[PDB]
């Protein structure tokens, strides 16, 4: 899967979400949102399981977006958390938590839950 | 909050995180889960708002653990998202998405959401 | 939206929604799930926003399953969060978590997390 | 539980949840929030698990208010899953998920998820 993994990816927002996959379960790479308070590229990391079932079953992986940039701070990171899918419509299906740095009086209110899906093409 | 995010965090159920916060805003370690199907220290990696806003509200962060290791495969990803608050009482506050490869028919199924409280004692 | 809310939906699973959307803002009906520890209807009850803002906004609603039926009991709750959007493609966009009652030891494992789109066809 | 979870509840907010639970698995009851676009009482509808398992489990329930009254409408609704934990220190341990009427354009920061625990003093 680090070949499957490793390139770039779009979602249904139109962001773009360029990642290498290393041997040792890195995900390193850069994220462009098409929404929200970010323009251009911030870097990401995560991981993902190097060496997955051979059931059929996805391959789990997660990274992390911190929204700071040499252009813009949105005081804010998420987390997308999903699986790799192989095959001729190859997809990566996540959940994310978007969490705002806040005040203890607006701490209930702190973060975003939705959900992204992945593809070669778009 | 390089300095006050660098160190050994605990969680609620006994888990071990111990983070390293680097200028550029990178988070590496290891974590170590005193729950589920795993043993020992796991890599992880995230990202830190390294330029917070100084009306004091929290700083946004985020990490992931993939659960392998040398010792077992647990399939999954975790992937915390959160915000560090300072003083004599600091706290780490996140929700995570835990995330199993799955087959299609068991995806619907496939991720759990918690949250987990990191304090720098016990 | 009373009139358009009230009626049976489908979602991405095969799973059926019928609801009555009532003036009050009540929602009141069965659910009858394609997958997981469920068969035949189930009871169902929530709330939306009865008087929604007229700036082509959708409408807030959302809904609980308890999943005890005459047939079986899964010891577990499913709550469906979203907004209903009208027009020829009418759907109603959710996220839900399902809770399984659990021992305070796999308390950290009780709740799943996912996202389902209902449509009036399929 | 018919008798453990009828009652009045406070969360860690002071928010005040009055719940009446049916022999048939319904809940009904009011929702006053301490925080956000709320004032006053807000209609709330249910279910929970009439017929838990009898192994030290909890009970598995779940909840909606649509944040309309004769006071305010925030054009948002949400959903508690949780479980009722009985005993000297009874409590409902909840996650949530908080929707806003959205235009499409905004949808993908619909939703927010966060956590309430309830007690019965406070």
């Amino acid at each position: 899967d680090e070949a499957g993994i490793t390139g770039t990816w779009y979602n249904q927002l139109g962001s773009t979400f360029i990642v290498t996959a290393g041997a040792d379960g890195a995900l390193t790479g850069t994220y462009e949102s098409a929404v929200g308070n970010a323009e251009s590229r911030y870097v990401l990391t995560g991981r993902y399981d190097s060496a997955p079932a051979t059931d059929g079953s996805g391959t789990a992986l997660g990274w992390t977006v911190a929204w700071k940039n040499n252009y813009r701070n949105a005081h804010s990171a998420t987390t997308w958390s999903g699986q790799y899918v192989g095959g001729a419509e190859a997809r990566i299906n996540t959940q994310w938590l978007l969490t705002s740095g806040t005040t203890e009086a607006n701490a209930w209110a702190s973060t975003y839950v939705g959900h992204d899906t992945f593809t070669k093409v778009k």
